[PDB]
């Protein structure tokens, strides 16, 4: 199983402010929609409560509580380890989709990074790990919008 | 000016049947929408006429004969289109169709190729890919028709 990771990071390193992403960069969400279409997303419970079960995605949610969901495209796991060993039974690719705790726990295990750098300096309290030294950028594209953003794909080597 | 190219190619090489893309692979259009957002697209007249003008894109259209929208620039040759585009942008995405892909494949820097798991009828093919391109990223998608997205770099 291959692991990807997808995140939008602001210019000062903030990715979240409580339960919210503290910007709206028109167009950037299209990258997320395209890369996650019909994919398995591994998400922390807090991010799942904020985003909800959006259509055409499948979710592996990790929680240490009795948090549940009755949605047929959402699976609840008591640990990241159980999520990953179970996902390997069904799929060859999982996309780590946040939030801060899940990115920190999985960055050293992922194979491909999708990073959108957002030209804003917002307030917040959720951050992103340093990119491990064995990653190299392989594709980059800039976008002008209401808030500019740049998309970069990194591969582990 | 960097030139990218984006195309969806079926498994027998067909990209078009007359004016149509001869399949519907749900989800694949999201890749095209995401990569082209607020970008300059270089398109042949047949593709532009067949597709129209998506919102939030800018179009450089080549024709030998056609008029148009303040987001659409029309040029009488590919040479003229590229010379003028270099004045106003640092990046253009070649977005079809077959004639334009065959004219520009040797000049582009980055390929976005979605391989569509279908063998449709059709009469428009993609050109041979120069040997100096290598894939740098791949992701597979299961859908009503499966597809695989690859990015190649020169
Ligand atoms: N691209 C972006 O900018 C982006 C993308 C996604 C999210 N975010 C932001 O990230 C923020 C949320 O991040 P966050 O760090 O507070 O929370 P989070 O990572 O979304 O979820 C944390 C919760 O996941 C569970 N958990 C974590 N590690 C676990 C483990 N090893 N085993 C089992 N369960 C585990 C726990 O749930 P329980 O408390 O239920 O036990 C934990 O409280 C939001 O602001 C959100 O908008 C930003
Ligand atoms: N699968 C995909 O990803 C994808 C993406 C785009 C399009 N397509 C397909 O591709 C097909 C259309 O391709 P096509 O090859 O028939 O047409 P095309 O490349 O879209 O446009 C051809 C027309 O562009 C003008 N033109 C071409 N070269 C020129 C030059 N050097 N200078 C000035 N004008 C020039 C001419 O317009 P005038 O005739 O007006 O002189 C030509 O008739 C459709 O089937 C369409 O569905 C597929
Ligand atoms: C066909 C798959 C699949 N594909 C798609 N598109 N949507 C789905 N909803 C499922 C599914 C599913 C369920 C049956 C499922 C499948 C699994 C599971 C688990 C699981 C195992 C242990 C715990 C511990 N609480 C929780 C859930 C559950 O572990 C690997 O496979
Ligand atoms: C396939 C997308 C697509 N994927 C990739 N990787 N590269 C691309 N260069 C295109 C494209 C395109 C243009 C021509 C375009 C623009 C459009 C389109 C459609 C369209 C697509 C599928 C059907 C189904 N028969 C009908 C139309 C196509 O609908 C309005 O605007
Ligand atoms: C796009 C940002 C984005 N960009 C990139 N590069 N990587 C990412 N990982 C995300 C993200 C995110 C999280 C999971 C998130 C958190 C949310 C969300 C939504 C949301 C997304 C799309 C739609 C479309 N209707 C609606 C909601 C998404 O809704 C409020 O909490
Ligand atoms: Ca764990
Ligand atoms: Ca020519």
């Amino acid at each position: 199983m291959k692991l990807s990771l997808m995140v939008a990071i602001s210019k000062n390193g903030v990715i979240g402010n409580g339960p919210d992403i503290p910007w709206s960069a028109k167009g950037e969400q299209l990258l997320f929609k395209a890369i996650t279409y019909n994919q398995w997303l591994l998400v922390g419970r807090k991010t799942f409560e904020s985003m909800g079960a959006l259509p055409n995605r499948k979710y592996a949610v990790v929680t240490r509580s009795s948090f549940t969901s009755d949605n047929e495209n959402v699976l609840i796991f008591p640990s990241i380890k159980d999520a990953l060993t179970n996902l390997k039974k069904i799929t060859d690719h999982v996309i780590v989709s946040g939030g801060g705790e899940i990115y920190k726990s999985l960055i050293d295990q992922v194979d491909t990074l999708h990073i959108s750098t957002i030209d804003i300096e917002p307030e917040g309290d959720v951050y992103f790990p340093e990119i491990p030294s064995n990653f190299r950028p392989v594709f980059t594209q800039d976008f002008a919008s209401n808030i500019n953003y740049s998309y970069q794909i990194w591969q582990k080597g």
